[PDB]
């Protein structure tokens, strides 16, 4: 029933308000919706798990886009979405 929580690491490892998500790329789909989120060069974005001292560092882009196969009809050919993939893994202390 719980949702861990994150933390948002700038661009000198200093930290910023606090995201959640049951998985830390939760964390980051709501780093991505953030700003800078392009697929050109994802809005890179640092998590950091309030349990883990392990710096989960996704790339986190949107793309709105989706155009419809089986989509409803509200549904245009594109959608906001936010994407993020992990490219490594940092470090806490």
């Amino acid at each position: 029933s719980n949702t861990r929580n994150f933390v948002l690491r700038d661009e000198d490892g200093n930290e910023h308000g606090v995201f959640t998500g049951k998985q830390p790329r939760q964390a980051a789909l709501k780093a991505a919706n953030r700003g800078s989120g392009t697929k050109a060069n994802p809005d890179i974005i640092r998590l950091r798990e309030r349990g883990t001292k392990k710096v989960h560092v996704f790339k986190a882009w949107k793309e709105i886009v989706d155009a419809p196969k089986n989509r409803p009809a509200w549904m245009p050919e594109k959608i906001s979405k936010p994407f993020v993939k992990k490219e490594r893994i940092e470090k806490l202390e």
